[PDB]
RNA sequence: GCCAGGGUGGCAGAGGGGCUUUGCGGCGGACUUCAGAUCCGCUUUACCCCGGUUCGAAUCCGGGCCCUGGC
């Protein structure tokens, strides 16, 4: 709550430590669900995959290479133009461009049409045959609020997509046309596009990278490839060139990553468009792969690969002077850097269930049910465990005065007791608090025997006994309205987080199945509250 | 030059002041093309589309958003079961991926489709977690789209990047989208927003959610086009209808903002036309600075040898005061021995009554706006020599290394007398300057141009013995 | 070099293959010290302090605190303002600012102070917004304090960075301060939190709110300290005391977290001795890769001419096959005319019953741990040889080149017979290479050897005529 | 790419032409109970995809995939 500078102030300025004291009165009373952890702040994650391009794009950039947008789409022909006529080995492993063609409401379907009823649906509306016309000249998506809403009646769609689906059965005799457009399988398909249109209009050297997408097909499978990647690939063009440049290129690239030694063996592939021996092999070692359960114990892994234009596939666009070409495979080097061993794992884990959330996390998504809503509830419990805690030992039966005071103008009193004989006023259990530890969420009580669960885990701060008497304290409130005289709330033994008042949105709960968590939070609370309101 | 601490520790202590001025004994002696602006570092230089798709990142993070990577390629199904019957139309627009059957040619399609918008992997992605992970979740991504919008490309490109998010929460409202909207916007400058619904109503957004957001940014107030009232439509959002939903499993609603890209990019670096910001390259865009121009422009011969410099040095010196004189007449200018003979340096005119030197020997080039200009330091072009950069090279200075290397040639050659003249200039080639093949195709590109032109008249005899 | 589209475009459409291994021509031909790795790119490296600043903001940011620049000179009445009574205590670990008086020596202090902590600054910056600006405020800052603590270095330095915040709502409790202590430090890496209340007591926090916040980081367990079950006290936080606030007209409570960057990132990067980390430089650790080492690693003389190169170069070849041949015995590497006349290379062993190489001619020269070797590539070396960076330079391929264009010298020298003889080799020197000064007083620094020896006994005479 | 043993429900793993395990765990309910156990009910009666044989297949045959003792 706010103060008062000026009153404070000429407080200090006499007696301080009595101002200082006084202070706490600025403090909020926080109830059950407004303290740590139940309460916390969020932030976002970054995805690893998309946190090492950033990283990538940080590196090219600090070494002089300049970003650009190769073309992505492109006709095979320039593939036919890059490999000479291995050609065909490539196209293969690449996806062309399909599309959906119009359904042609004309000739092959026009006869047979024009011979029976047409329509039938009382529609009416002078024949649409040209607004049906335009679907065969030109036509889109968000089309089909137009030739309905703006035609024959009847707002958007209210009737647009049925008077398709049972009236015209063409529709559903569409099958993708392909053609002769694909989806590169390497930056490199695009680069000679790009460089064509420079590669002597600019100043030498010329030094450009980009880390986009690209395409390939492989065996049709993840376990063993994926359907689309990402390159951080980088063209060097200069007048006089040899794999050492390239070798240069890659170190300076790589070292910004934490490799510290690399090798360079040439590619048995000897792929046309490289000058023939020049496709370089990059292996580079990394420390944090040395000692590793991965193929990569040693430390070293194949990181990127490299070599030079062949003069052949230049001049197919025109490009007289050589040109250096790295191309460093992206979720790899991330899988590297965030540790992950299955590539698919690591960039799409949702899919893969891979989803986690820490101890703290969990204990924070405990909250308690029933909370006292009155200034007044809150003491009543505070004190109704302020008791129960002091008097713990005192054989059965008996009984101990909790609070005594006003609750919405009615007097009111509450007592901690036990009806049974032959024991003590609170169970063995009472004392327990709920934990969370590797996952699961406990109900144990501090002992030499769960330290593991207190140094490890992380409490929640609740006990039995507190999340009871919170429990209680609504009940007599609830009395307090219900204009009743006597409740006597008890609870006997716990099976689970209700015997406590705890809860757990559903979410949680089922986070926690699909984990193979478990819950153990049993014991035998026995405590009963008697408040007398008047 | 690497000097010794003591020598000028101690030679200090006596005459401090000459030994301070000594110091310029360890500054290098810099040719002419080691100077600047002749030389220079470099630095790589990044693409305002990603620029801006990181910007959007943080941006998104920024507010809570963790990031995914939803599914790219996936199976029409999908966005069959996301349109319930609308779905026939969407996929028009969409691709398909056909492949080349394996001969034991012609491509095959299948039911692969890349996705449109991102929309189509969001419930793939959500499926999984929705009902798992504590509520709110706050997810969003940046990654590439597919669409075939017409076919063609004067209006819009085949592929763009989509700046998507999803909330996922137990009650929600059009209000939330609004929230986010400004919240992301905002941190790019935008100031007002507005928001009005979306006529088209598709059917995977909860009927009467899908809006369309306006968002005011003072940077288009007075821009060349309609934006000049400075309100542009920057995202679209709704949320998506229980029917989709439950086609994944998904309990709780779901709040789906998505931006343009390539559309903020153009806003942020100043674009008109989407192509030429996202590929310049193809669309010949390439451009260099005058200040670069300038590094590109350099002697072609310099003397090989420290005589030379120091000779081609006078050379200059002399024909700097003495360009006036009427010819014939003549003036020594350097006197020394090089490389194992003495040899004396000579600059005159044979010509009857005019001067030494052409009324064009003081003449700077310099570049500006694109063309290399070759002009006297007059106050009719001072601006171009206020706002271009002057490549700090004379007529003179370009043509007296070609001297003093020339008699250098003669020198080793055992001759005994070099006549170096020079009357007209119309280029760089006559003053001993040249530019890389690349840069004249770039300058002719641009449609630049070089006028290196004017009368030098300078002659120079040398004689060894 | 530069080639025709065409040459290539239409002799590709003969015969492709003997096209595309024509392709080769175009690579450059490089010489000894210009191949790899004696040359390679480079790039410059941050400094593990900075690089915490930055993921400090950035981590604030990523959670609504928005960054402030708060007073760093100020007066020390501002400090008694803050503390009480108990200031007297504080303005002790302070320092204070004194001038020279201009004369017309001896400094001048004055009532002005650097703050020890953010906290000092705070107040002066509330007081202007407390009040004004929308509640929750939240703000933060990454700068620089100063500390007379005991005034030493062995246990701290005089000038640290604080990353610190404050929060500003009508309710704060103890439990705000924990939320962002967490929300801060896990998006470093920290896992597990507690907190325990302060001692100390600082009057300028509520009383009893002053807590210090313990933290768990994986990277820690197992670490070469006490630090060993992961834990630590990672930062401090409180409520201001009304007392302080009203010092400055600021009505509402005030949760102020800061954390010590030092520590933080000593954490984050590793590093022992805080000192050590900051301020390397200074207590040596400068370091070099062995890769960097091997760059380093060139070529003394290196023949000038093209001809020198496949000279040398088959000197090798011969002395490849043929340092087996007992001597005296002799083999004729190579023959042709270089500058102007016809030349032929020899490679023998005068001397009796031996072998025609030193049985070290085939050692190479690689780095490992900071040392440059000299080993012969046996199963033996090995590690050495996959584990660090060998230079691909060996005893004859680095002699050779001294001897071809010692040929050179005499080729352009008139002679006819030069005699290139190598017994012993006892360093570098003795086989043609070289470290530039510098890395020699580094490898020396850093307390590393070169053992680089062997029986090389190669002679190679060469006539000219 | 190649000899072969095999590819069952949330988890484990028996059988084998159509009727059919079981244990764990979970879901709901019952308890004079002061401690982490007790009892009763419970699911989609589960066994990849395309063909073949058959009245009938998860259990028989061919092809495409997946783990493994292996080249």
């Amino acid at each position: 709550m706010k103060f008062d500078p000026q009153k404070y102030r000429e407080l200090a300025e006499k007696d301080f430590e009595a101002a200082w004291k006084a202070g706490k009165e600025i403090l909020a009373e926080r109830s059950p669900n407004e303290l740590y952890p139940r309460v916390g702040f969020s932030f976002g994650k970054e995805h690893p995959l998309f946190a090492t391009i950033q990283r990538l794009r940080e590196a090219y950039l600090s070494i002089g290479f300049s970003e650009v947008v190769n073309p992505l789409i492109v006709e095979d022909v320039h593939v036919k133009k890059q490999f000479g006529r291995e050609a065909l080995a490539v196209l293969d492993r690449c996806f062309y461009l399909a599309t959906l063609p119009k359904p042609n409401v004309g000739i092959s379907a026009e006869k047979i049409r024009q011979i029976e009823a047409i329509t039938k649906r009382e529609v009416d509306s002078k024949p649409l045959q040209e607004i049906f016309h335009r679907y065969k000249k030109g036509e889109i998506d968000g089309d089909d609020l137009s030739y309905l809403i703006a035609e024959v009646l009847d707002v958007d769609d209210i009737t647009a997509v049925k008077i398709l689906d049972e009236v015209f059965p063409e529709f559903k005799e569409l099958k993708p046309i392909s053609s002769t457009l694909t989806l590169r399988s390497h930056m490199t398909t695009g680069w000679f596009i790009t460089l064509s249109h420079i590669a002597d209009k600019l100043p030498l050297p010329i030094k450009l990278f980009s880390i986009d997408r690209c395409f390939r097909r492989e065996q049709g499978e993840d376990a063993t490839r994926l359907y689309t990647y990402f390159s951080a690939s980088c063209v060097l063009v200069d007048e006089e060139l040899s794999v050492d440049d390239g070798k240069a290129v890659a170190e300076a690239l790589l070292r910004q990553f934490g490799f510290e030694n690399f090798r360079f063996r040439k590619d048995e592939k000897r792929s046309k468009y490289y000058i023939p021996d020049t496709q370089t092999e990059v292996f580079a070692f990394h420390p944090k792969l040395v000692g590793s359960s991965t193929k990569y114990s040693d430390g070293w892994i194949e990181i990127a690969t490299f070599g030079i234009y062949s003069p052949t596939a230049l001049a197919e666009y025109d490009i007289p002077y050589p040109v250096m070409n790295l191309g460093l495979g992206v979720e790899r080097l991330a899988m590297i850097l965030y540790g992950y061993d299955d590539v698919r794992k690591m960039v799409y884990p949702q899919i893969h269930g891979e989803i986690k959330l820490s101890d703290l996390d969990i204990a924070r998504e405990i909250k308690v049910k029933e909370v006292p809503q009155t200034a007044v509830g809150l003491k009543i419990a505070q004190s109704i465990v302020e008791t129960a805690e002091k008097h713990a030992s005192e054989p059965s039966p008996c009984s101990f005065l909790a609070f005594e005071g006003e609750m919405m103008g009615r007097n009111v009193r509450v007592y901690v007791v036990n009806e049974n004989e032959n024991t003590k006023l609170c169970g063995p259990a009472y004392a327990n608090e709920v934990v969370v530890y590797k996952g699961d969420i406990y109900g144990i009580p501090k002992t030499k025997k769960w330290r593991s669960f207190f140094e490890e885990g992380v409490p929640t701060g609740i006990r039995y006994i507190d999340g009871f008497a919170y429990y209680a304290a609504r009940k007599v409130e609830e009395a307090a309205m219900r204009e009743q005289e006597e409740v006597k709330v008890k609870a006997r033994i716990v099976e689970n987080l209700s015997d406590i008042n705890l809860y757990i949105h559903e979410n949680v709960r089922r986070y926690i199945l699909w984990k193979k968590g478990k819950i153990d939070v049993r014991g035998p609370l026995f405590v009963t509250v008697k408040a007398e309101i008047e």
